[PDB]
């Protein structure tokens, strides 16, 4: 689109939001790994007069700034958050968020591999999501868990009153042509959880990635193309 915030824009500690639609942002931040600087989305859903945060900015660092960053521009309290997987990317940052006074949220596989790998670990369970295809409504927000993907306890969020359908890192941006991180990932069951995932929100009109640049319903074809391709 030309609009969306690249790597190479944002020095690592800042973050930049995007607003997609009514009520509806993405935030970006990046963080070194493997010896480069990357890109990472979150999203942020209004609700009320209050916000539910979904995933960190990448650190303790990034998220004290997104933190400031979401006072100075939307100026509405972050109540609770979700993380969508276990990775440093996700729950990386939840201290800084439960310091903040921002309820944190994760499944019971998130919370307990994040304990795993001696990542933070989100305070509070969330309820019916244990099997592939399980949806539950969390505020503004669908939750959904596809299955195995990126990791095996990937969860998406899907916005309904925007058509707004966050892949997270079960979804590629369509410039990416090689496999990221699999050693968490289950690459026999990716393009079925896909499947699952458009099955679910076949009317999704805007589909952002966990890193990288928002597209369409086009970027599950891309993502199985790539795990399949590896
Ligand atoms: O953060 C993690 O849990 C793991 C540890 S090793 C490395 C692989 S993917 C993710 C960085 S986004 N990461
Ligand atoms: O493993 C991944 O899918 C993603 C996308 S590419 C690779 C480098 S940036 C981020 C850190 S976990 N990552
Ligand atoms: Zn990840
Ligand atoms: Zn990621």
């Amino acid at each position: 689109s030309g609009e969306y915030p690249t790597v190479s824009e944002i020095p690592v500690g800042e973050v930049r939001l995007y607003q997609i639609a009514d009520g509806v942002w993405s935030h970006i931040a990046t963080q070194s790994f493997d010896g480069a600087v990357y890109p990472s989305n979150g999203l942020i859903v209004r609700d009320g007069d209050e916000l539910l945060l979904i995933d960190t900015a990448w650190g303790a660092k990034n998220t004290a700034a997104l933190l400031a960053e979401i006072e100075k521009q939307i100026g509405l309290p972050v109540t609770r958050a979700v993380s969508t997987h276990f990775h440093d990317d996700r729950v990386g940052g939840v201290d800084v968020l439960r310091a903040a006074g921002v309820a944190t949220y994760a499944s019971p596989s998130t919370r307990r591999l994040a304990e795993v790998e001696g990542n933070e670990i989100p305070t509070h369970s969330l309820e019916g999501l244990s099997s592939s295809g399980d949806a539950v409504r969390f505020g503004p927000v669908e939750l959904f868990y596809p299955g195995a993907a990126h990791s095996t306890d990937n969860l998406v969020v899907y916005v309904p009153s925007a058509s707004v359908l966050y892949g997270g890192c079960a979804i590629y941006e369509l410039s990416r042509t090689s496999a990221g991180n699999v050693a968490d990932a289950d690459l026999a069951e990716w393009p079925t959880s896909i499947e699952r995932i458009q099955q679910h929100y076949p009317e999704a009109q805007f589909v952002i990635p966990g890193h990288g640049l928002p597209g369409g319903l086009d970027l599950l074809k891309h993502t199985t193309n790539v795990v399949k391709a590896h």
